[PDB]
């Protein structure tokens, strides 16, 4: 039935689609038994090529799905003005699933499960094209589009999608990449400084979509620096040139509405006047505010186990989730004291940014221990007490 | 572009020599004793909020730099455990010299007991007298891809306030703002100047009383110790100076009340009182 699973490679070694494939392929044969993330090969053969192998959301038998890729590690790349006097443009290149986002999918979490939503949005997407609906007939626009509180992970949300169905489409893509100008002449707003610029950016788009053997993310976040209001206030001083701006963006995103792998993701700050366009011209809008008690408590519980798996949480604990410490009763007994008190510590963590969410250990770590030679049950109230202080500066910028 | 071994004796203390407004010796030390805590086992980097880019800002040459070279010296000082040596790098804005540089800045990486770090002056004025492009985007590709190894530590020095670009800063994960030095470092740069000038009779002696010879005389406020006070005085608000501005102090002093070969140096001083008085009329 439905079945699909990923690998991944080292990159020194260089096997084929195929070969890895059947390698892959024998170890679930040999296992044939939640999820579970293969790193540890008795096959010599995989340790030489693949490094892991995921549960990606206990039955084996049915249709074996794999998909192989490789991290690059190539991170940045030009794209800017070319002709003179030209450097600063910084419109941020990435190339598809090179390292720098491993395990970024997984790593975001929200109980709205956007997820799933968004995911099966492309899957849908390749659906429908392949079965060549008749465009005009049932039309969509290969906009998403998200917001909410600042920092919130958004484009890194967007990021992670590219990466998760980069994996789902080597089967149909060789490559692809990732563009993102943003915040670059997103706060500048001067004569053309923005409309010229964003023509020339959609050159490029236009020009490096046509790769049928490549897919394209097109992430556009600071959506509200692509935005007029149409005038809100009868005070041009810089309502004209935005205008334009905003056109622009509206037309290209037209006129490469007819490319059949190009997909954008836009994400904004402020919660209103952000267009009357976008949000009508949004096949999906999405409000993304703080996490709620669930997320904090599942982020608790990875960065935890991580620095378990670091050694530095040295005694590797063991913790219970959301509803593994509603199984026990709420029992204050031996296992339960950390896990509850970090409910607890989620709870008294309410409205945060992930940005300071997994910030929170290192200046725990700094301003309560600086040493390695630290364990939990000590870790747990000094990392309280940097959020009280980290909640104190929130409320220090008024 | 020049080098430095660790704690070899060329910078030799100026540790303490940087006394700041609001322990951020202490606190500045929690940045790269726990970021090598992170770097060594190779944390859950997408995850969990780390680089190893040491950044702040500020009126220009107070002590942010020298901060910067004194604490790889303070760093080695609390861990030559996890490094047996280490490799600072002056990295200049003045300026191929980058290629090679880095490629050295690869052989400091290759030793576990190496603790790199990577210098550079006034980062983002890359900007300000602006075919050093290549330049430019080397660095920055070359900071964004040795990361991962584990004994790099960036030192990066705005020497901008605020005016930073993408490519730079806010890629840091650490940062740090602080305003004016305190009555203690005014006054070891009022020290600064007096020597200069107790070099040629140019105000004259009485030594320099510094701020930890202030502190073992237990406070016996006597014929040269009113400085003290008097510095007090000339630090009660001399809290907005700069340090183009600090310097300049003692100059202007001399240029008012002085008007002569040389005085004494308390007119000098009740003279560069009454300057900054003047100064922070304004
Ligand atoms: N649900 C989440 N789970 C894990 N990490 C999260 C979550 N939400 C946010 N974060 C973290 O928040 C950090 C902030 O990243 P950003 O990309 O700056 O946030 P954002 O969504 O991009 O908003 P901006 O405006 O772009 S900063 C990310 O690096 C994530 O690690």
């Amino acid at each position: 039935p439905t079945v699909h699973v990923e690998v991944h490679q080292r990159g020194s070694s260089t096997a084929k689609k195929e070969d890895i494939n059947l390698s892959v392929r024998k170890l679930l044969n040999r296992h044939n038994i939640g999820d579970y993330t293969w790193t540890e090969f008795d096959e010599p053969f995989l340790t030489r090529n693949v490094q892991s192998v995921s549960i990606i959301d206990d039955l084996s038998a049915c249709t074996v799905a794999l998909h192989i890729f490789q991290l690059n590690e190539d991170g940045p790349s030009s794209e800017n003005l070319e002709e003179e006097t030209e450097n600063i443009i910084a419109a941020n290149h990435w190339v598809l699933p090179a390292a720098e986002f491993h395990g970024l999918w997984d790593s975001l979490v929200y109980d709205v499960e956007v997820k799933s939503h968004l995911l099966d949005y492309v899957m849908t997407t390749l659906l429908f094209s392949d079965k060549n609906v008749n465009s005009n007939l049932i039309t969509w626009n290969r906009v998403v589009l998200l917001h909410g509180p600042p920092g919130t992970g958004k484009t890194s949300l967007c990021k992670a999608l590219a990466q998760k169905l980069t994996i789902r489409l080597s089967s149909r893509y060789r490559y692809g990449q990732l563009i993102e100008i943003n915040s670059h002449s997103l706060f500048s707003k001067w004569f053309s400084e923005s409309g010229k610029l964003v023509t020339k950016m959609f050159q490029k788009i236009q020009d490096l979509i046509d790769d049928k053997d490549a897919l394209v993310f097109v992430l556009i976040d600071q959506v509200e620096s692509l935005t007029a209001a149409r005038n809100a206030c009868r005070a041009g001083t810089e309502p004209s040139d935005a205008i334009r701006v905003v056109n622009a963006v509206l037309t290209q995103i037209d006129q490469i509405k007819r490319h059949s792998n190009v997909v954008i993701l836009t994400t904004s700050n402020i919660t209103e006047k952000i267009d009357v366009a976008f949000v009508d011209r949004a096949d999906i809008k999405q409000y993304i505010g703080p996490p709620s008690a669930a997320a904090i408590f599942k982020i608790y519980l990875s960065c935890l186990e991580e620095l378990m798996k670091c050694q530095i949480i040295y005694p590797r604990q063991q913790l219970l989730t959301l509803r593994e410490l509603e199984m026990i009763g709420f029992i204050e007994n031996n296992v339960s004291k950390l896990s509850l008190l970090l409910n607890d510590i989620s709870r008294k963590s309410e409205g945060l940014s992930g940005r300071v969410l997994r910030k929170l250990p290192f200046l725990a770590h700094a301003l309560y221990v600086q040493a390695p030679t630290v364990t939990i049950e000590g870790f747990l109230q000094a990392l309280s007490l940097a959020v009280d202080k980290q909640f104190e500066e929130r409320k220090k910028l008024a």
